[PDB]
């Protein structure tokens, strides 16, 4: 485990990051995809043999030695709100415990459905609160990636708001 857990938020490429695995904003299919998926494609382009899995979970595939985790997050353009805000909870659940099972110290995590999979919607609050929900109970250093300025401030409002 981390000594003090902690949340962070960067803004950045999470191809990038400094921690000790990644979680993919995948797809289902374990496609190229758009996005981080893209990003994780051409940076792990190993971690996709055997990648898919349905919506609502994650699967993890080593490259080499570094895990990716793809968790594939519900597309608000094919489900309803209800259905929709469901799988997203539950994706990142499945997140948690493959963050737990890894024994890893830190974990570079992007909110989940809320790029292409947001139905046109902002789901910053959503995503971030069911990201929350699950990795509360872990002990892994969690650092968010995002790309937008507005949003980069408005996670880190997040974090700091619980202290
Ligand atoms: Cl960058
Ligand atoms: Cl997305
Ligand atoms: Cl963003």
């Amino acid at each position: 485990g981390a000594m003090a857990p902690s949340y962070r938020v960067k803004r950045m490429d999470i191809a990038k990051n400094d921690e000790e695995c990644v979680v993919n904003a995948a797809n289902p299919r374990g496609l190229p995809g758009d996005g981080v998926c893209k990003a994780v494609y051409k940076k792990w382009p190993e971690s996709f043999k055997n990648s898919a899995t349905p919506v609502g979970t994650a699967k993890t595939v080593m490259c080499g030695t570094y895990p990716v985790i793809h968790a594939v997050g519900p597309n608000f353009s094919n489900y309803t709100e209800s259905e929709g805000d469901r799988e997203l909870a539950a994706a990142y659940r499945e997140v948690a415990k493959e963050v737990t099972r890894l024994g890893v110290n830190s974990v570079a995590i992007p909110l989940l459905s809320t790029g292409v999979y947001s139905g046109g919607k902002d789901r910053l609050t959503q995503s971030l609160n069911h990201l929350f929900t699950a990795m509360d109970s872990t002990d892994a250093d969690v650092v968010i990636y995002c790309r937008d300025k507005e949003w980069e401030k408005k996670i880190s409002e997040a974090i700091q708001m619980r202290t």
